[PDB]
């Protein structure tokens, strides 16, 4: 439609030079071709939405350019979007429980890294599903979860990429350990295991940064022996750290960015809700909401 273009000219639509290939503005004739058959598959088979670069290079991006499989994977997403009901999960979704259940299974977004990318909290290690479903279930917290995926696609992405002068398209993610325990690993494995599964197949390449911090020794020393067998790629977005995790995560985020809790300068009003009930960043700015409108 003539909106959609407003709104994918209303960001700057080119990753940097030194991003990953087969990123946005970074093709070879290869990947050119490829995105061009790729598209041409799925406007033949009656797709409309979802069909501009970025999207279909993540596609690509994720079946190493196999268009086939890329073209398999796209309509697997697009049929998950029916019967979830993705398209409209903004509109419909309301977690009105979050003020009552933020403290046992915090998560959160807070500004952005020095690539742009919004940084999102998770502190796994404090989670209390027993107190949690008290108020909500599993299947609520997986809709809250989708629901801020497409937020940040619909909201925060946009507004990174015009804050930091090129495309935006991943996350930077800090998952907080401390406190977990063998017991609360099991409890919250069934929603960790259906968060990944819909991270991987409907939002692939969305992950830009992983970082877990005060990883327990053992889950830390395992990282450490099998760094060397890893992909240099995956060693470069993927951080298993320790309780001195601070030096670390102030290389990838401006200090002034970053939480004081984490080792940082930015605070926030603990008096209206703190970090957990917060959602600071570009995406607030009004110099850097374009046609979309600001995020609910
Ligand atoms: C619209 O896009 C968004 O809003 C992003 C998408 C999301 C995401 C996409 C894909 C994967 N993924 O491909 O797996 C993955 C994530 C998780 C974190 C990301 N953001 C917090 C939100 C982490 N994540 C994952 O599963 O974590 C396990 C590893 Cl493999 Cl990193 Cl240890």
């Amino acid at each position: 439609t003539q909106q959609e273009k407003e709104f994918l000219e209303s960001y700057p639509q080119n990753c940097p030079p030194d991003a990953l290939p087969g990123t946005p503005g970074n093709l070879d004739s290869a990947q050119e071709k490829a995105l061009a058959e790729l598209r041409k598959l799925l406007e033949d088979a009656g797709f409309i939405e979802r069909l501009d670069d970025s999207t279909l290079l993540r596609f690509l991006r994720a079946r190493k350019f196999d268009v086939q499989l890329a073209k398999e994977m796209f309509e697997n997403c697009e049929k998950w979007r029916k019967d979830y009901g993705t398209d409209t999960i903004l509109q419909d979704f309301h977690y009105d429980e979050k003020p009552l259940i933020a403290k046992f299974y915090p998560q959160y977004y807070h500004k952005t890294d020095k690539d742009g990318r919004p940084v999102y909290f998770e502190e796994l290690g404090a989670v209390n599903l027993h107190e949690m479903n008290k108020v909500t279930s599993e299947e609520r917290m997986l809709k809250n979860l989708v629901w801020e995926y497409e937020s940040v696609v619909q909201y925060r992405l946009p507004a990174c990429s015009r804050a930091a002068g090129h495309l935006v398209e991943t996350s930077c993610t800090i998952m907080d350990l401390k406190g977990i325990s063998i017991s609360s690993a099991y409890s919250v494995m069934s929603y960790v295991r259906e968060a990944s599964y819909i991270s991987q197949n409907y939002y692939p390449e969305r992950m830009g940064k992983f970082y877990i911090i005060n990883a327990p020794f053992g889950f830390s020393t395992a990282f450490r022996l099998f760094k060397p067998f890893l992909d240099p790629v995956t060693v470069s977005k993927i951080f298993i750290l320790g309780s001195s995790y601070q030096k670390e995560l102030l290389k990838q985020i401006p200090a002034e960015n970053l939480p004081v809790k984490f080792g940082g300068k930015s605070e926030v009003d603990e008096s209206k809700g703190g970090l957990y009930l917060s959602d600071i960043g570009p995406w607030r700015d009004p110099k850097y909401i374009g046609p979309e409108g600001e995020a609910p």
